[PDB]
């Protein structure tokens, strides 16, 4: 149950962002042992919310902290909210949360990239309250992303910095006590007419509802009094890639009111094409990251607008949420700009045996299904989402992974019978044991970088050969979901060398030549959109330098050649 | 015989540098099999000499060439040289040479860092002559440095670019037909008095000779008519680190004349000290390279003066010739500037079983002794050379390496009974099997970089422990011959991260703290002096970035903290 909070005449949002008080444990779980939540925090510093905490201070100990940290602020409940339902919402807490209201625990959460909330109607006092949030960053074999602890040092095999903090907005909001809990929308098209299937869940199903469908002019085009209905939109304005159209499911229920934007669009996979509204779609874009200077993974909407301007400028039509769900604000923006999205759960780091009883096991599986349920509940109504990605680069050569991912694939397909399912490959085509469960084959391939570094002449034959093998083995359309080269801005050389701006351009260009000679490729996603931070390592010059743009969102040389190609496509 | 050529009333040098014609093979050994030397080269480009050829052109195929290339120019013999002995000298040809004069082969050479010559008295014509030089860059298991060919790709394990070309001056010179062939000088000191032991070898030994010893104002201070003698120098000005004094052995022999600079200084080792003229010497400096922009490993005397100015500025007193003998010009400069040198043979890359019948074997051994003989013959008379280094980072954990390096160390001790012998370690101290053969133990250690990257607080405990183990195992004084961290100029961060300027400074500090607590450490050589080029690899951002100075010889931040330490030491 996770409708995005709204403001209208009936519902109201109180943002709890700004500056909080903050302190870290000085030994493992010190805050829980000493019950720091039972009184205000002492010996604290300021910490912005939303933001990672790791890059804010000058303190290497805080940057590299392993374990739990403690946030605290105060909030008020006005007299005017006296008889309302009160909800405290967290867009995310990375990775693990324990929430305390006035010294008492009210909820917990596992998973750093999906929202959660707590009903505090009967617990919050009028006037001042104290909100205390314990934030833990430890990843074990039953978390997503996967990791483990050694003796404490945090180990993991994914390539992005394990930022921790309150990365997304914290909201206290009110609704009437009889209210709209959940909404599902599915759409079909018969030539010119759209059909809108909706289902609305309330906590008083016998009472009266009024449902409108409004166009972008806010004009009513359909109307009903049923909580579940199928309604026809004559001459429907379809939601198109690069040309969004959003209708509004506008719902009056008792004293309550909720308005849900949605797009009318169809998806169909053929043998070798990806069809949106019947017309072939070729993915041009990037896997991204929630990453920028100072604030780590913290939501930054000005950064988001800049990134969308860059995506439009360079001719991209799509992105993948590597390697975790992004903020709903980004998903709303993609809905509005007509950007096509591959939505991914954080099942990353399942690589180096990995699928064994003492590591990635049935407990990991059950949590993997739960994360998918939550992702679906949050994003099921976004027209921008066209595909679910259930994993990034698992060690799928292991025979034990076959049963694991058959279970995961069956689960998401039971939740959602309409969008294709996929996941990205890094093992050899000959060894993979899971891609047969997918509708689209996605491969991460770094010819000219991790294979044959510097050997420009070998990139084109290498990727073409591999692509054909992937198509011959599975007979499905193929997306190259990652390829590129680390590139230091300002590093030029003639003849070109790895890390130079010229090499990045040539590397991408030869990979593209291989893709252009295949008839079953339905997309190219360059890695990476922008330089981002990684865990420290000798192959990472202050992070991952595969960005086509710098971390400050300025283009390297290759960006202009990619634009010339994508704008002609 | 390898006396450095001189100009005087009796001997004359003609430099053959400038711009040659140049062309590479298009398939393996093409010029040999098509017999290109028989006529002037056709379809050629210009190539400077001395210089590597790899970074001169815009052509990747030449930069990465494997095999042979061809150089050619014309030279003149003047009428005035009619009755002289004529010698063609190459300072070096990297790696393999075949020399042709007017289309006939006159000599060959294996080894890219030591000089060779050919008597051309009987073959050169008056007036114009055609000089053709085939230059090969293939390294095999019995070459130094070590490498091997796979299927044609060059493999090797050392960490510097395999530049090829004619890196040092080419000289045609004349002497009388009866002439001075070789000179050896050894010195002892008795209070304030030097004894100069010398031994002159000539072309006609029964004839009469006159030997003067001259001070720096050109005044005779000893004299003799013997080919072999000891002559006393009372109140002898000693050659001192940082304050050089050079006498001259001035020899007249028939029509011939040769003047040999030399220095009076003594070396002695105790179990905790390195004594030069009785005073303890603590090595402060760097392993270097012959490397600069555009010209690869080509000799550049302006660059050498700038380097020596920077060594003086930073308070360095020494360098090691990593990992091959340097140009004699640099050795003369060290003689004149009072810089102490560890002189090293190119026995690098014997690492990844290495010491096996099929790899490093008896052929490599015999060649290793041969290069030591040649290095000793060239540099025996340099006061700046205080120690021979016979290897860099061999895989000396193999039992088979024990007998190998016992042979090598025995041999160099037979050539030179006065200078200490060493070789640099990278294997674990518990595994090493050869350092008992050395007079000084030298270790390459990168705590904070290759071990425990980024963990500043573990550098000091890690190196101190390792240092004490090396001393406990062998009971000899220890030089840390390499330590440091890759550093991108302009990369700053707070807190610091690997690759940042601030990290390089802290990493060297913590290593220095460990050395300051170990009384048996007699030297600290930072790696590296200046950023230099490497074979391409994902850990090498346009080469090796451990330079304290940039490749263009400007300091990074850590240079100023090093200077403070070394100048007050
Ligand atoms: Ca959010
Ligand atoms: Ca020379």
């Amino acid at each position: 149950d996770m409708l995005f909070p709204v403001d209208n005449e009936a519902r109201q949002i109180k943002e709890l962002n700004g500056i909080w008080k903050f302190k870290r444990d000085n030994y493992y779980k010190q805050g829980f042992e000493e019950k720091w939540f039972e009184k205000p925090l002492e010996d604290v510093i300021d910490m912005p919310v939303p933001s990672s905490y790791n890059d804010i201070t000058t303190d290497q100990e805080l940057r590299d902290h392993v374990g739990w940290v403690w946030y605290e602020r105060k909030f008020a409940v006005p007299r005017l909210w006296k008889d309302q339902r009160l909800v405290l919402r967290f867009g995310s807490v990375t990775h693990h949360a324990v929430i305390y209201l006035n010294g008492k625990e009210i909820t917990r959460h596992k998973g750093g990239f999906l929202p959660f909330e707590a009903d505090v109607t009967e617990m919050a006092n009028e006037g001042e309250n104290r909100l205390t949030v314990a934030v833990g960053n430890i990843l074990e074999w039953d978390c997503l992303p996967v990791g483990h602890i050694e003796y404490m040092e945090q180990k993991f095999d994914f390539d992005f910095f394990n930022y921790s903090g309150i990365h997304r907005p914290v909201r206290l909001y009110c609704t009437p006590k009889e209210y709209i809990e959940d909404i599902s929308v599915r759409t079909t098209v018969d030539d010119k007419d759209g059909m809108v299937h909706y289902e609305i869940k309330t906590n008083a199903e016998e009472k009266f509802i009024k449902v409108y469908i409004r166009d972008e002019k806010n004009q009513v085009v359909a109307e009903s009094n049923e909580m579940k209905d199928m309604v026809l939109v004559k001459d429907a304005q379809l939601w198109q890639p690069g040309s969004a159209y959003l209708y509004k499911l506008d719902i009056y229920f008792g004293q309550d009111h909720y308005t849900l934007p949605f797009g009318i669009r169809t998806i169909q996979l053929t043998e070798k094409q990806f069809l949106i509204n019947g017309k072939p779609f070729y993915f041009k874009g990037f896997g991204k990251h929630e990453d920028s200077d100072i604030r780590g993974k913290g939501l930054d909407e000005a950064l988001n607008v800049r990134d969308c301007e860059l995506l439009k400028w360079i001719g991209a039509n799509s992105f993948r949420t590597s390697h975790y769900p992004y903020a709903e604000e980004m998903m709303q923006m993609a809905d509005q700009k007509g950007i096509v999205v591959i939505d991914e759960v954080p099942a990353v780091g399942m690589n180096f045996g990995i699928f064994t009883e003492d590591k990635v096991n049935e407990k990991t599986l059950a949590y993997h299904k739960q994360v998918l349920k939550e992702l679906y509940q949050r994003d099921k109504n976004h027209p921008c989402v066209v595909m679910w990605s259930i994993t990034n680069e698992p060690h799928s050569s292991e025979e034990a992974s076959r049963n694991y991912f058959e279970e995961v694939t069956k689960y998401i397909r039971k939740l959602d019978s309409e969008r294709p399912i996929t996941g990205t490959m890094n093992v050899d085509v000959e060894e993979d044991k899971i891609s047969q469960f997918f509708d689209v084959v996605c491969i991460n391939r770094y010819f000219g970088w991790y294979v044959g570094a510097g050997k420009i002449e070998r990139i084109y034959p290498s990727l073409k050969t591999d692509l054909i093998k992937w198509h011959e083995k599975y007979g499905k359309p193929v997306i190259v979901t990652e390829y590129g080269a680390d590139t230091i801005a300002g590093l030029h050389k003639l003849p070109e060398v790895i890390f130079s701006e010229e090499y990045q351009k040539r590397c991408i260009e030869e990979n593209n030549k291989a893709m252009d000679e295949c008839d079953f490729v339905i997309g190219e996603h360059i890695w990476a959109f922008a330089d981002f931070m990684t865990a420290f390592g000798l192959k990472r010059v202050d992070g991952n330098k595969k960005g086509i743009f710098t971390r400050e969102r300025q283009p390297k040389t290759a960006a202009f050649a990619i634009r010339e190609r994508w704008r002609k496509m």
